[PDB]
């Protein structure tokens, strides 16, 4: 309905939906946003569940593989890199062992980042009650988490060796937010500065840059 | 030393290495499995960090593959059936559409079974104060992801939908906390009844018994 090749539902505010952007705009594909609003419980209505039963954000339709549907962010990244990134210009190609590393980092952003932040974001902002050793619990896995990084980027510059990838641009939307809300102050950026260099210089790359602007903006 | 193709670093009661390790099975590989004793602090000691720099199990060491080595048992499990199921037993081919469906399966396993039942776990068994709103939470959390589950088993016999695969068999070990402790008394059996049937029948395959019975002897 709209000339794009990708229909990708999204979220203004949240981070996941920015990450499929990123890599779309990396990878210089179009892409209509439809951003779903939350408190009109737009992403469990029954005309969104048919996309994505889970009821959350990302999803993608691929108007160019007979509308191809696929949901959670990774999944999303992973199909987007192998079929359009044939240049392999933020990816590395498949049925190589570097393919099954940049896997792992993968997982470990989806699974060891991103959920646990979100809780850091839940227990800080949305839980009804105050409960101080949960926000504790969480704001030190985030810093466990960022010392994982530390560990190897202060060794190597990116985390599958050579070259910047979609498993470095996949921490970029949760980092932000651990830069500017989930720790205090620039607990970020002096307590992990290998992390935060890498951080700012992927945020620095031209499609990234624009993708931020972007979100700034439809806030 | 041991003439096993694979070293995996698993934990006794956890459940993230049975995750991989019905994957080594169901293929017929060979792997010696190192226990790692959390209480002594194995899995954060320097020895283990230059296997896993994310110091969690399981870790998985192709000796086949000069070495190659690849944590989060998501990613390890991916390695593993697009190597080495060529016969596509238990897994769809990569470079089609439903590989990606996989994928996307995979890490709703990762990123939205695994992190939120560990924190049921984390808050009902761990967590020093009891928090009756952090308990409730994170139960209704598994609830609703059983019954994403639910809507999906409910009209189609397993995940990618006519075949078993490794999108199944990743849900298990968490799903089986679920059942038999997490979800208190037979939640999980008579409220997600599609999901509690496909639960049982995989852990009837004759691999994954066996290491249901490995499993058993080290509890
Ligand atoms: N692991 C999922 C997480 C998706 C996720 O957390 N999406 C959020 C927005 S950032 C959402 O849709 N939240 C709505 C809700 O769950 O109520 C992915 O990476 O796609
Ligand atoms: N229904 C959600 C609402 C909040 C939510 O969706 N948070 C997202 C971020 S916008 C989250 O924590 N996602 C986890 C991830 O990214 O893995 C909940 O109860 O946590
Ligand atoms: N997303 C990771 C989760 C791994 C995980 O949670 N491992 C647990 C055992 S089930 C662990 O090593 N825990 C020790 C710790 O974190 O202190 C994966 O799927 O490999
Ligand atoms: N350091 C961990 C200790 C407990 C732990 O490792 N729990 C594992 C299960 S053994 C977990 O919840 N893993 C999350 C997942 O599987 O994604 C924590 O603080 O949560």
């Amino acid at each position: 309905s709209h000339g794009k090749q990708f229909t990708l539902y999204t979220h203004k505010g949240g981070p996941n939906g920015w990450k499929v952007t990123i890599v779309l705009e990396e990878l210089g594909l179009t892409y209509e946003s439809i951003f779903l609003d939350f408190q009109k419980g737009e992403h469990k209505a029954p005309e969104y569940l048919k996309v994505n039963p889970n009821g959350r954000i990302p999803a993608l339709i691929d108007h160019k593989n007979n509308d191809y549907t696929v949901w959670e962010s990774n999944a999303i990244i992973q199909y987007l890199v192998d079929k359009y990134d044939k240049d392999r210009k933020v990816s590395v190609a498949p049925g190589t062992n570097e393919y099954y590393t940049q896997l792992q980092w993968l997982y470990f952003q989806a699974s060891g980042q991103g959920p646990y932040y979100g809780q850091a974001a839940w227990f800080s902002v949305y839980h009804p009650e105050k409960v101080p050793s949960a926000i504790e619990r969480y704001r030190n896995e985030i810093k466990r988490v960022l010392g994982v990084l530390e560990s190897v980027l202060s060794k190597q510059e990116f985390l599958v060796d050579g070259k910047a990838t979609v498993a470095d641009f996949s921490f970029l939307p949760w980092n932000e937010g651990a830069a500017k809300f989930l720790l205090e102050g620039s607990q970020f950026e002096e307590e992990f500065p290998a992390t935060a260099k890498w951080h700012k210089k992927l945020l620095e790359r031209p499609a990234i840059a624009k993708v931020w602007e972007e979100r700034a903006k439809v806030s």
